[PDB]
């Protein structure tokens, strides 16, 4: 909508206060004109119709419980935009400043959130398994990173390529969480999963086996469920990424950590320059090695650590 750029204030799903970029035209709308072609957040009103109505508020204050999922969807879309722009010089998910649209209050008791090819969609959760899922910045950036993948490598959502697709989203979801300083960690979904249980998450990148996901190629899932284990076998790549960044000894292989920024540069270059729709784990290793070689030189610590990390998780 046309109007004046304003700055409102509200509280997110977890009760935290934050400013949000809005647009004033009689009402204050969740329309952020400061990021690309805009960030737009919508009320789906518990329906499955999308996108719903552009979110309108009378006073530019967003402290009602019903407001909280919209506050976070809007703000964390903005943080994800800022990460890709400031860290990777990537403008929105398509690199051409595409508008980022999000709908909250999708369906009823819906324990999921997803990029649907054109926009983000957030359920509210059932209040036991999930609270409104836009409250998790790693979930927001995980799903928006699926869009980045769709506009770059095009990894297919099955078997090893699909597990890479998932791990790329967990890696950059986590790097966005660190970039925001939103109580970062190497867990996924901890802020919105199981409000009655502290200290858990959907999956762990530092210790995938905590939740029964594999942390070594020899423990990969080979059945047909979950599109060939895409949310399971991602643990193998997530652990490799954790080791590249933080270092450690894993199955007797010592990995010298190189930090989060270099992990992100290596995997972003692999994703945008070298991966293809059918890249498998071995080809991801090759792409990460080549990407680190491009960035740091073939004799660098960074290349050596990439090789160590993939050795540690049994990927040659
Ligand atoms: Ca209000
Ligand atoms: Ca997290
Ligand atoms: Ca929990
Ligand atoms: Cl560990
Ligand atoms: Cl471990
Ligand atoms: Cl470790
Ligand atoms: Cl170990
Ligand atoms: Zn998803
Ligand atoms: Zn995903
Ligand atoms: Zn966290
Ligand atoms: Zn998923
Ligand atoms: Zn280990
Ligand atoms: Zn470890």
């Amino acid at each position: 909508i046309t109007g004046t750029s304003t700055v409102g204030v509200g509280r997110g799903v977890l009760g935290d206060q934050k400013n949000i970029n809005t647009t004033y035209s009689t009402y204050y709308y969740l329309q952020d004109n400061t990021r690309g072609n805009g960030i737009f957040t919508y009320d789906a009103k518990y329906r499955t119709t999308l996108p719903g109505s552009l979110w309108a508020d009378a006073d530019n204050q967003f402290f009602a419980s019903y407001d909280a999922p919209a506050v976070d969807a809007h703000y964390y879309a903005g943080v994800t935009y800022d990460y890709y722009k400031n860290v990777h010089n990537r403008l929105s998910y398509d690199g051409n400043n595409a508008a980022i649209r999000s709908s909250v209050h999708y369906s009823q008791g819906y324990n999921n959130a997803f990029w649907n090819g054109s926009q983000m969609v957030y359920g509210d959760g059932d209040g036991q398994t999930f609270i409104p899922l836009s409250g998790g910045i790693d979930v927001v950036a995980h799903e928006l990173t699926h869009a980045v993948t769709d506009y770059t490598a095009g990894l297919i959502y099955q078997n090893e390529s699909g597990a890479i697709n998932e791990a790329i989203s967990d890696i950059f979801g986590t790097l966005v969480e660190f970039y925001a300083n939103k109580n970062p960690d190497w867990e996924i979904g901890e802020d919105v999963y199981t409000p009655g249980i502290s200290g858990d998450s959907l999956r762990s990148m530092s210790d995938p086996a905590k939740y029964g996901d594999p942390d070594h190629y020899s423990k990969r899932y080979t059945g047909t469920q979950d599109n060939g284990g895409v949310h399971i076998n991602s643990g193998i790549i997530n652990k490799a990424a954790y080791l590249i960044s933080q270092g450690g000894t894993h199955y007797g292989v010592s990995v010298v950590g190189i930090g989060r920024d270099k992990l992100g540069k290596i995997f972003y270059r692999a994703l945008t320059q070298y991966l293809t729709p059918t890249s498998n784990f071995s080809q991801l290793r090759a792409a990460a090695v080549q990407s680190a070689t491009d960035l740091y030189g073939s004799t660098s610590q960074e290349v050596a650590s990439v090789k160590q990390a993939f050795d540690a998780v049994g990927v040659k």
